C-alpha cells in the first residue's frame, strides 16, 4: 500500500496568480446561501454567540453586485470561536467555475476577527487542480454588511504561487 | 516563549464508509435540514471513523483509519467537505498521519482531487494530493467504498534544553 | 494587516525561510465558574461530540502566568475505540515578536493513549505566513473525568524573515 516513487518528476514552471472577487453571505433571503448548523448559547439578534456553526455555500462574483459574473463558490463552515470579542473560524474551500480555473480549489483554515481587524489575512493551506501545491494567502475586507438582516459582501484578494 | 533528504511516496488503499446495519463506522452529528431522499441535505455534518484496507474487501488488511468529519456543502447538488486525518497503523507509516481539507463533489467528478494539507511522523512537512474514485457506492442507503491514490512529498528524521514536567519528568529527544 | 508583505516567489523549499521554537502552556478549562469551551453537538465525550474552545496560552503552567495567545477552534470525538480528538484550530499570538500572527492546525489528538502527540502546522499568518512544521503536545496536568487540562506545547515552524 506504501510504494516509494522517485522524486525525479521534478522540474516545473512556477506561476503567480492574483485573484480578486466578492464573497456573498446571504442570510435573509427567500434563497439564503447558509444555514445554522448548531447554536448553543441560543440566538442573538445580530451577533453570533460563542460556539455556533454555520454551513455556507456562498457565491464568488467578479464585482460587488449579485448579478455580476459568478466565478466560484465558497463552501464549508464557519464557527464563533471567541468568548471575548466576536471572532470566527473559517473552514472552507474556494472552488472556481470559470475559464482557466474551472474545477480547481483553494483550501482555507483561518481565524477571522470581523469585529476589530479591517484587513484580515487568511492562510492558503492547500490547493487542487490548477492550484496543486498552492502556496499563498488571502486578504479579506468588508465591502458591505447589512445589519438589518445580516447579509454581508466580503472583498477577497488572493495571492497564490503555484505551477502550470 | 520564542527562540530562533526529501522523499516522495505513493499510497494506494480503500476507504470504507460503512453506514448500514451493525458496525456503522460513522454517525450523524447534526442535520438542520432533516433527513432527505438519497442525499445529505445542505448543512448535514457526519463524524467518521472509517477503516482503510489494502483492498476493496472489508476482510482485507486494515492499514489505517480515516478520522474526521464531513459536511454536505452544496445547495445545488450533493457535495461534501472532508476535514479529516488519515492515521496509519502498519508498515513504515505506522503511527504517521496525513491531513486533508477538501471539497469532495461525489455526484459530479469521476476522480475527485484532494490536497494533502500536512503530515506527522514519517510525513512531517507533507505536501501533495489525493485522488478518489468510488469502488462501490449506494446513494440509497449511504455507505460506499472509495479507492484512494495519494502522492505526498515529505522529510524524515528529527531535530537536535528540557523543561521539568511533573507528569512526564524530563527529556523529549533531548 | 501590515501595509506590505514581501516573500520569495518559490512554491516549495525554504529559500528565505527561518526556524522558530515556541514553548507555552494550553489551558483546557472545563469545570468551575468560567469554562473555556462549549459543547456544540452531542449525537465522557462520546463519538461525534463537537466542542468549541477558546483556550488561553500562557508562558508558564499557571493561569497566573503571562498570556501569550489564544487557541481557538473546534475539536471532535473521532474514535469509536477510545476517546480521540480531531483538532481544527488556530493559535493567535498577542505578545512580543509574533503579536498579531497565527498558526493553523488540523490534527488528530489521541489524548488517552499517546504521552506526546504530534500535530501538523498547516498554515500561518503575518509573521508565520507560509508556515510549515509541527507541534508537540504533552500533558502537564490532566483530570480525565472532569476534563480540565494543562497541555505543554512545543512548536517548531519554518517561516520567512
Amino acid at each position: 500500500y506504501q510504494s516509494m516513487s522517485p522524486t525525479v518528476l521534478g522540474f516545473q514552471e512556477e506561476k503567480f496568480t492574483h485573484l480578486h472577487f466578492y464573497f456573498h453571505d446571504v442570510v435573509t433571503g427567500p434563497k439564503p446561501s447558509m444555514v445554522i448548523v448548531a447554536e448553543p448559547n441560543g440566538k442573538a439578534k445580530n451577533s453570533l454567540p460563542f460556539g455556533t456553526v454555520v454551513a455556507m455555500d456562498d457565491p464568488l462574483t467578479v464585482g460587488p453586485e449579485s448579478d455580476s459574473k459568478l466565478v466560484g463558490k465558497a463552501q464549508g463552515i464557519y464557527t464563533s470561536i471567541s468568548q471575548e470579542e466576536m471572532g470566527l473560524m473559517m473552514v472552507m474551500t474556494m472552488a472556481f467555475s470559470d475559464g482557466e480555473f474551472n474545477g480547481s480549489t483553494l483550501s482555507i483554515l483561518a481565524r477571522n476577527m470581523i469585529m476589530s481587524e479591517p484587513v484580515r489575512e487568511m492562510a492558503i493551506v492547500g490547493g487542487t487542480g490548477a492550484f496543486r501545491f498552492a502556496r499563498g494567502y488571502a486578504q479579506a475586507k468588508f465591502y458591505s454588511v447589512d445589519f438589518t438582516k445580516g447579509d454581508a459582501i466580503v472583498e477577497y484578494d488572493i495571492f497564490v504561487f503555484h505551477y502550470k
